[PDB]
């Protein structure tokens, strides 16, 4: 009944199955399935996640009216998660007039000059992780990168999001680093056939997110706000003070932390992995940033807001490879009224897919796109890139409001960690195959050998 929908408004796509759509086609990963289609059929095509009609459009002015033109009119929130209960009032969840009360209520905290008060705390927790990666370089075994990001990961998190100074993967018992370090997959791709199921499993309580660690941060920011009754550096300090449009509500606290505090671990320690493999496997860009990094500030010169904007090259190394590995994988935004937008109607309902994968590679913007060449960002290429092509952080009034902090994050530890140690690969894989799952993670750790100097 519903896969006809493309058919009516002559779109091409593959021809769906009933009650399934083609999830069957998510066999070969998100990324790979989006690739494909993007091919054979066209710039713009549609398929179904079960009932849900979906459409992929791939014009830079299309995109742009999705996420920046029509946004507040007609494509304003994304599709429904699933199971979530009271994070429901989460600005990535919450739709329409609350999204907006609470952006507004958190944009400040991502400003410009609130991240450059809070570069050195940010350094703290960074010596500690160059402390345990002398002792790693001690030993000529290769080491997992991923846990030592999400080392440093969780305690720039806890040290941002309230005052926890921890070292996470040296103290494994506080109950701020054991709950984060507990927390496509067979329950995610099962809601998708089944959205019928989702307000079924709110009216059963069960939430996907471990409700023992919510009643733990429940607690925590319980306490927190009593620790408060001067610390003024603080996202949770900065979410008080606000609170003393509408007003921002205790619980509604505890549920942006919890994604303050998600969106900042696996997310950073996902991206810090990537950033280092592709150094390993290119030395010349690693000895060439190791090189521009003791320029803009000699050995042992501590980093800084106004120096870190000053490394061009380390800028042209996140950009490349987040285009190579856009971890969201896609953006989407759910099309809530009958709109006409660049010469296709678009019925209500619909979601309206935007795949940065793919667009990332392909070859009609990026010669050589599988090749990691960090040279498509210099200042004279990086005007000829489309900003609604590359799109890691997305783009629009609902893009990513840590987009700053999260690169002044990885950017801080990449200049500490490339200015004492070398990678080099180990034994790693150079086919770097990526996961087949929903996340843009590698199944296959990531392990490299690190020298000291
Ligand atoms: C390298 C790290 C990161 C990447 C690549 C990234 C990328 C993204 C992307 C692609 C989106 C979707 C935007 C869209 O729908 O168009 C998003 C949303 C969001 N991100 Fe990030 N992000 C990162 C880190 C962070 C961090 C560290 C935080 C906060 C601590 C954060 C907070 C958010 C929020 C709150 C949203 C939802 C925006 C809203 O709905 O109003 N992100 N991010
Ligand atoms: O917000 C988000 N948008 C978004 C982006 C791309 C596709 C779909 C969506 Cl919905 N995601 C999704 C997300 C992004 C990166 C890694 C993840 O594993 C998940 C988010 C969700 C949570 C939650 F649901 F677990 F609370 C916590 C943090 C983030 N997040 C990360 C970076 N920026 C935001």
């Amino acid at each position: 009944h519903s896969h006809g929908l493309f058919k009516k408004l002559g779109i091409p796509g593959p021809t769906p199955l009933p009650f399934l759509g083609n999830i069957l086609s998510y066999h070969k990963g998100f990324c790979m399935f989006d690739m494909e289609c993007h091919k054979k059929y066209g710039k713009v095509w549609g398929f179904y996640d079960g009932q849900q009609p979906v459409l992929a459009i791939t014009d830079p002015d299309m995109i742009k009216t999705v996420l920046v033109k029509e946004c507040y009119s007609v494509f304003t929130n994304r599709r429904p998660f699933g199971p979530v209960g009271f994070m429901k009032s989460a600005i990535s969840i919450a739709e329409d007039e609350e999204w907006k009360r609470l952006r507004s209520l958190l944009s400040p905290t991502f400003t410009s000059g609130k991240l450059k008060e809070m570069v050195p705390i940010i350094a703290q927790y960074g010596d500690v992780l160059v402390r345990n990666l002398r002792r790693e370089a001690e030993t000529g075994k290769p080491v997992t990168l991923k846990d030592v990001f999400g080392a440093y990961s969780m305690d720039v998190i806890t040290s941002t999001s309230f005052g926890v100074n921890i070292d996470s993967l040296n103290n494994p018992q506080d109950p701020f680093v054991e709950n984060t370090k507990k927390l496509l997959d067979p329950f995610f791709l099962s809601i998708t056939v089944f959205p019928f199921l989702i307000p079924i499993l709110e009216v059963l309580n069960i939430c996907v997110f471990p409700r023992e660690v919510t009643n733990f941060l429940r607690k925590s920011v319980k306490r927190m706000k009593e620790s408060r009754l001067k610390h003024r550096v603080d996202f949770l300090q900065l979410m008080i003070d606000s609170q003393n449009h509408k007003a921002l509500s205790d619980l509604e606290l505890v549920a942006q932390s919890i994604i303050f505090i998600f969106a900042g671990y696996e997310t950073t320690s996902s991206v810090l992995s990537f950033i280092m493999y592709e150094l390993a496997t290119h030395p010349d860009v690693q000895q060439k940033l190791q090189e521009e990094i003791d320029a803009v500030l000699p050995n042992k010169a501590p980093p800084t807001y106004d120096t870190v904007l000053q490394m061009e090259y380390l800028d042209m190394v996140v950009n490349e490879t987040l285009r190579l590995f856009p971890i969201a994988m896609r953006l989407e935004r759910v099309c809530k009224k009958d709109v006409e937008i660049n010469g296709m109607f678009i019925p209500k309902g619909v979601v309206v897919m935007i795949p940065s994968y793919a667009l990332h590679r392909d070859p009609k913007y990026w010669t050589e796109p599988e090749k990691f060449l960090p040279e498509r960002f210099s200042k004279k290429n990086k005007d000829n890139i489309d900003p609604y092509i590359y799109t890691p952080f997305g783009s629009g009034p609902r893009n990513c409001i840590g987009m700053r902090f999260a690169l002044m994050n990885m950017k801080l530890a990449l200049i500490r960690v490339l200015q004492n140690f070398s990678f080099k690969p180990c034994k790693t894989q150079i086919p770097l195959k990526l996961s087949l799952g929903g996340l843009l993670q590698p199944e296959k750790p990531v392990v490299l050998k690190v020298e000291s100097r």
